[PDB]
């Protein structure tokens, strides 16, 4: 935050827009961030999250958590290894569990254990994609909701709170990618949770939402994705004989031979910078 | 920056995209000292300009101690300048982490005829030894291209006024980190900034261009100087207020390009360039003023 003279007009003006300002009148520590990686492609997923978390002057000490091979043995800790530690941040990734009932998810008990533990041990937890479905069940009792057809593509969103911290810097309307069977109706989520809805798709899905105490935050797309991530899912779904739809608004001229761009990069960077600055660190 | 195990694949993979990564075996902390940032405000609307730049500089966990520098005594919100601005002589003997030199209404004014030209040259000569990184905005780019590189004033035949398409040139550059390949930024300038010509005369890195080949962003490899030729600090309404002022002055201006909904000046403009103004100033503070 800036430090300016007490009477500078900016003090009251920026405070009115929810900007913290220090004045001439009136500590630094490494942050501990745990990542619970449930994604099938562990290394790609590590690279995507750690790129966004490295874009900060804050020292972010990363611990990788497995729910429960050489790569995992070398770089990941188990829950028991860290159950006595406190963290400034926890990221729970997505997982390919859109079509799986909670009671058929092999490690459902271990996920419940981590989320119940986060209540006392983690300042701010961020839930991504399927982890939102999981957290809405375990924290708020909301049943699994499933769409008829997969949402796969780069969608138009709008912000709801001009002065909100988590959407600080965001354009009034912006792109973010989705790849999910999970359904996330915003009006229903608001009713059942009283969480603040910070961004929505044009069709009324919740994209971003969080608690006013900043302990929990939810993102239902994949703004951490590389340009090519949805292309790889597509070609995989083709070769598996699922006969998928081309992801929406993704390939130049909707031709899968053309090179996709990361048209959603900007608001992924803003999201993670905002999460670290205002939720994990807390100005 | 992150700290990860030494052999984690992300270490070599992120270093290859120009991302600084620390490891178990080799790491250092965030530097604890507050940053010192000086703003040379040459804009006519002193308070609106303070609010716009201070909004972007406050969006950071880094403590940024701000000093406001006036270039002249000449009278103007006279009392505001007396209460809140220092003179050059007040900060002559100090070092700063950053200096912003704002734009100014001097696009149609020869350098000869700029009352405070000697004070501008004085500050830019002083910045070489006293400021880690200096950012030049809008007309200040024209001033700095003349004073640092001997490039004469280039002037467009018509004012560039509006919200334009740009592209980045360097996917892994620090100053454009997080930027989309294509993005919006506003311009309000008579000054001409052909990118190919500026690259020839300066050897600066061109980091973003407009679609008509103007330089938008460029910087020195040593990080001592950076240049932005538009106004990403502008509020939603700033271009509208310029337009209404110009019509009132009987200049009968064109509507700013791609700005008013339906191109109708009775409609409420949005800040469609907010995102990349935030990324720019966050990147300037993190990688140029602070230096990860």
């Amino acid at each position: 935050p800036i430090r300016v003279p007490d009477e500078l007009p900016a003090v009251n003006f920026l405070r009115e827009e929810n900007v913290f300002v220090m004045t001439t009148s009136r500590e630094i520590r490494p942050l501990k961030v745990l990542i619970l990686n449930l994604m099938p492609k562990k290394i790609e997923t590590e690279n995507q999250f750690l790129r966004l978390l490295s874009n900060s002057p804050l020292q972010v000490d990363i611990q990788l958590l497995r729910i429960d091979a050489e790569h995992l043995n070398n770089f990941y800790c188990n829950f028991e290894d860290i159950q006595d530690q406190n963290f400034d941040g926890l990221i729970v990734t997505g997982a390919p569990l859109g079509l799986v009932e909670f009671n058929d998810v092999a490690y459902w008990p271990q996920i419940k254990q981590v989320l119940e533990w986060s209540k006392d041990h983690v300042t701010s937890t961020l839930f991504v994609c399927w982890a939102v479905q999981a957290a809405l069940n375990i924290l708020y009792g909301i049943p699994k909701q499933t769409r008829t057809e997969k949402l796969s593509g780069v969608y138009e969103h709008h912000i709801l709170h001009p002065h909100a911290l988590l959407t600080r810097g965001f354009d009034d309307s912006f792109l973010a990618p989705h790849s999910r069977y999970a359904d996330f109706p915003a009006a229903l989520i608001r009713d059942y949770t009283d969480l603040e809805i910070l961004a929505e798709t044009e069709e009324g899905d919740a994209y971003l939402f969080a608690s006013k105490d900043k302990r929990i935050a939810f993102v239902t797309g994949h703004p951490e994705y590389d340009a090519q991530t949805l292309a790889q899912e597509f070609f995989r779904d083709v070769e598996a004989g699922l006969d998928p739809d081309v992801p929406y608004n993704y390939f130049p001229h909707n031709d899968p031979q053309n090179t996709p761009r990361a048209s959603w990069r900007s608001h992924g960077n803003l999201l993670f910078t905002n999460w670290l600055n205002y939720y994990v660190y807390q100005i």
